[PDB]
């Protein structure tokens, strides 16, 4: 009920609008009265004309109410006041009458009027409205033939109930449409307010995800070749020991805030975090914007990091420190492949960067010959001192003779036309009801266009039959003409009737032929024909009874008073053409007929007709604002799924299927995994090819590569994130007991046939594609809060990225521990020799 409060809110506009026209109605309706009366009926003026005069200020003082705050608060009880007060006076004027006589016409006008206003342009509830309306019009029949008078004037009291209850039908249908168009705007309207707000907190999360891969600057909308870029690498020495004895959760919640400790100081230093590999922090300084300072932010947030981790060394009380180094140089940046796809720097400087960070000492900066011709005396300067402190090592032999360097701290309606301002959305309405009829929509609501024109043609159909009655009641020879207009009425009711039950409902009888010309029908044009006779049917009936016997003439015009008033309904049609016929087919026939009574039948219509003009009108516009708010609400939704699907797309671009739920029950995820493989495949050759031109092939393969998975057969296989030119997987992520490990060999088995096919198309130049491979307990888990990162890492990655290093052309390199498994399948696995591994010692080592 609390939502029925605001709706009567945002429709109290609407209901003291409408109440303030009716008081300028009845005044009006009252002056002109008065100003025939004191004319035409000067025999007894002050007990007649007197009323009038006071209604008139009566009038007046109800204005004045509207203004006061009380009306506000109690509009339903003002509209009350004038209903009785109206009532009051119109009774009293068909008692009081009764040169000196009043036809019953006039008496009629003010029945008939009286009732529309209650009903229609009033606003007050249906039972209240139902019953005073037929309390009021039981007593004014009854006084009239109680108080006729016989100086100048069975089936006849059943003549005046029948034409009664047409007014009231009319009256109830048209309050009762009124209601619902109200209603249903106002729902829908607020609809539309909950799916703007909803809209952008909703897109909000969409650049969040965009962020979440991307630099600002690149998300504003795919490579570039970017000179003097300073660019960071870091290792979180000791992270080893961290891992064992300790907790999945409590292990990534110790990374979680170790690293956004370095965001955050990377916003103060106002570089650009890349990725983390792990536990490795590697970030650059210079593009995409290009900055002139970039050597110094790098080794600030160097700096910076060793400052930190002390901080964070001594709140979570951890033994570690930092291992930064910082190579400057050229560098290529841009987004490769179609899913998972993340900002990423290539070269061989970066390489570089990062042999260089293995290179350091814990707790220093450890920087090149480059960076150090970018840096003045504000910081010491130190011999890097690498080949004694690490002998001559393999990791060492590509130096090539660059002296290195250590650094250790410092209303959208015409109101004349009835049309859309907006000429696109008046096309669309006028073919609202066709394509309600092609999409077949079903029955929601009483104001859907198929069900209000059912409604409309049951009441003209009923309203014809009974006006028709009455008028059959007179004679009981009719005319011949009278008779042919009935029976042709009659077989077109019946079937325009059958026609709209079959639009709404639907019967199985349908065919395709009938519903090719229902949709037909529907069009603004042919329903116009269709309803203008339809509408015109009942007012037919009255003038079809007319002949040269005329002189009858009460009756005839009483019914005619009722067939104007008809023309309200059918309010899917336009308000002008129902308005106009109602003055050519309603008052215009009975005007020629009568071409003092004669005054007093131009007075009737006109009163009556204005006020069926601006019904019309009224309720024209609150059906257009309701498909208005109907175009808006279809617009909103659509809208949404497409940010919606938007928003979810990225999500996938992010984290997996498996972490999305977790994600949206707790802020943090993480896993630990008994078993588990990662899989390393790099393109080597890709430097002969190097020479931007050359990566947009690339990423064609990194395109091709994006295929396989989306084949059905490997959806147990999520790609973590392509490095370099490298293409990192894993399996065994979501789960015989290593069926996610042949996959895994399946998908690389396919990696090297699109590398050879890829090749075909090019010219005298093939790619190769070497690949590690082994599996072991590995640790997920996202990093970040505004931004979110999915990263696997422990022992098991890092030998793989280790094999990848060490391996050959398209061979799957294979540790001891995918061997105890393997090979028993029956896979053909071959021997190679033993290579360094670091935590292990030599490692056996084999092929495919």
């Amino acid at each position: 009920v609390n939502l029925e409060e605001a709706c009567l809110e945002r429709c109290f506009p609407q209901t003291q609008r409408r109440f303030r026209y009716a008081l300028f109605y009845i005044g009006f309706a009252c002056l002109l009265w008065s100003i025939y009366f004191a004319v035409h009926m000067r025999s007894r003026l002050i007990v007649m004309v007197a009323p009038a005069l006071c209604f008139l200020l009566v009038c007046v003082g109800f204005f004045l109410f509207t203004f006061t705050k009380l009306y506000a608060r109690h509009y339903a009880w003002t509209s009350l006041a004038l209903t009785l007060l109206v009532f009051a006076l119109t009774l009293a004027a068909q008692f009081q009458v009764l040169d000196t006589c009043l036809s019953q016409v006039g008496s009629f006008s003010m029945c008939i009027e009286v009732l529309f206003l209650l009903y229609t342009v009033m606003h007050l509830p249906l039972y209240l409205s139902l019953c005073l309306g037929v309390a009021y019009s039981v007593l004014f029949e009854t006084f009239g033939y109680h108080f006729r008078d016989e100086a100048c004037f069975h089936w006849e009291l059943l003549s005046r109930g029948l034409l009664h209850g047409c007014i009231h039908a009319i009256g109830v249908h048209l309050f009762v449409m009124s209601q619902v168009r109200s209603r249903s705007t106002f729902l829908k309207v607020g609809q539309s307010i909950m799916h703007g707000k909803d809209l952008e907190v909703e897109k909000a999360l969409k650049e969040r995800m965009i962020h979440s891969v991307m630099p600002r600057i690149i998300a504003d909308d795919k490579m570039q070749q970017i000179e003097e870029v300073s660019i960071l690498f870091a290792d979180i020495v000791g992270f080893t020991k961290m891992s064992a004895n300790k907790s999945a959760h409590a292990l990534v919640g110790l990374l979680n805030d170790l690293f956004g400790r370095f965001d955050r100081l990377c916003e103060e230093t106002k570089c650009e975090k890349i990725s983390t590999l792990g536990d490795c922090y590697y970030c650059v300084a210079g593009c995409p914007e290009p900055r002139a300072d970039h050597a110094y932010c790098c080794i600030e947030m160097g700096l910076g990091m060793i400052k930190a981790i002390e901080q964070f060394c001594q709140e979570k009380k951890e033994m570690v420190n930092m291992r930064v180094g910082v190579h400057t140089g050229t560098v290529l940046c841009g987004i490769l492949g179609m899913r998972r796809f993340k900002f990423d720097v290539w070269s061989n400087d970066v390489n570089l960067a990062n042999l260089m960070e293995q290179l350091g000492v814990a707790g220093k900066v450890h920087i090149s010959e480059a960076t150090a011709k970018y840096l003045d005396d504000r910081y010491e300067m130190e011999d890097g001192k690498v080949i004694e402190r690490l002998g001559q090592s393999v990791v060492a032999d590509q130096l090539k003779g660059l002296k290195t360097y250590l650094i250790s701290g410092q209303p959208p309606i015409n109101q004349f036309s009835l049309n859309f301002l907006d000429q696109e959305l008046e096309r669309s309405y006028r073919t609202s009801y066709q394509e309600e009829v092609i999409k077949n929509s079903p029955v929601k609501t009483f104001a859907s266009p198929t069900f209000s024109s059912l409604l409309d043609v049951f009441l003209s159909t009923t309203v014809f039959l009974t006006l028709s009655t009455t008028c059959f009641l007179k004679y009981e020879p009719p005319p011949p003409a009278a008779l042919a207009v009935f029976s042709a009425a009659l077989l077109l009711e019946v079937l325009s009737l059958a026609v709209s039950i079959r639009m709404v409902f639907f019967l199985e009888d349908v065919m395709a032929c009938t519903k090719r010309l229902l949709e037909w029908i529907a069009g603004w044009l042919p329903r116009h024909c269709i309803g203008a006779i339809l509408v015109s049917l009942p007012a037919l009936a009255v003038y079809s009874h007319v002949t040269s016997e005329y002189e009858f003439p009460v009756f005839t015009g009483s019914a005619a008073l009722i067939a104007v008033v008809h023309y309200c309904n059918f309010c899917q049609l336009s308000s002008w053409m129902r308005s106009s016929l109602a003055t050519v087919v309603g008052a215009g026939p009975l005007l020629l007929l009568y071409v003092l009574i004669g005054q007093e039948v131009v007075l009737v219509f006109f009163l009556l007709l204005l006020l069926v003009w601006f019904l019309n009108r009224e309720f024209e516009v609150s059906y257009r604002l309701h498909y208005h708010g109907d175009v808006e609400a279809d617009l909103h939704r659509t809208k949404i799924q497409s940010m919606r699907d938007q928003a979810d797309w990225l999500l996938r671009n992010i984290i997996p299927y498996h972490v999305a739920e977790q994600l949206k029950v707790s802020q943090t995820y993480s896993k630990n995994h008994d078993s588990g493989g990662v899989i390393f495949a790099s393109i080597v050759n890709f430097s002969e090819f190097y020479e931007k031109e050359c990566y947009r092939v690339l990423n064609e393969l990194i395109g091709d590569f994006d295929e396989l998975l989306s084949k059905p057969d490997y959806s147990s296989i999520e790609k973590i994130k392509t490095i370099g030119a490298t293409y990192m997987a894993a399996s065994g992520l979501n789960t015989h007991p290593q069926e996610h490990l042949q996959i895994l060999f399946e998908f690389a088995k396919e990696m090297m046939r699109v590398v050879d096919d890829f090749n075909n198309n090019m010219l005298w130049f093939n790619f190769k594609l070497r690949v590690g491979f082994n599996h072991g307990p590995l640790t997920a888990g996202v990093i970040g809060t505004t931004k979110l990162l999915y990263d696997i890492w422990g022992d098991t990655v890092n030998i793989a990225s280790r094999m990848d290093t060490t391996g050959v052309e398209c061979r799957i390199q294979v540790s001891e521990e995918s061997y105890r498994v393997l090979s028993k399948m029956g896979y053909d696995f071959d021997y190679r020799g033993t290579v360094n591994v670091k935590g292990k010692g030599q490692m056996k080592t084999y092929l495919y």
